[PDB]
């Protein structure tokens, strides 16, 4: 019926980007930033941080707004906008928290990047480097 409200963040240390396989469609088997979608009255900064700590174990620190990816995908009927942000800074040290979910997690270099990468991770690569 309509366009729904998604979320990712581009966290960045040393020229390396962090990166998360996806098990489970859409994107199954791909590389990609980590991230969900926006609750019902859940400010999207607040979404960001909620949605890396449930995945990687990390609080964030000083997020800021890098770009907004388009997820449309008219053969799978669905359409998501994706506001990404790019942090450099965080606490806790990353994990796979959801096993079910993700099955692996890396620090990977700009120019050297894992393939299959998800649509919004190219669109954020894009603006970054």
């Amino acid at each position: 019926e309509q366009p729904r409200v998604g979320c990712g963040a581009a966290i960045v240390r040393d020229g390396r980007i962090l990166l998360i396989k996806r098990k489970r469609a859409p994107e199954a088997g791909c590389w990609g930033l980590p991230g969900g979608k926006v609750d019902w009255l859940e400010p999207v900064e607040r979404a960001v941080c909620r949605e890396i700590e449930e995945e990687l174990g990390i609080a964030l620190e000083r997020a800021t707004l890098l770009c907004v990816v388009d997820h449309i995908d008219a053969a799978n009927g669905e359409h998501w906008v994706a506001p990404v942000y790019l942090a450099h800074a965080f606490s806790g040290e990353p994990r796979v928290v959801e096993p079910d979910r993700h099955e692996a997690l890396g620090w990977f270099a700009l120019d050297d990047l894992p393939q299959p990468l998800t649509h919004a991770t190219r669109i954020a690569l894009e603006q970054v480097t």
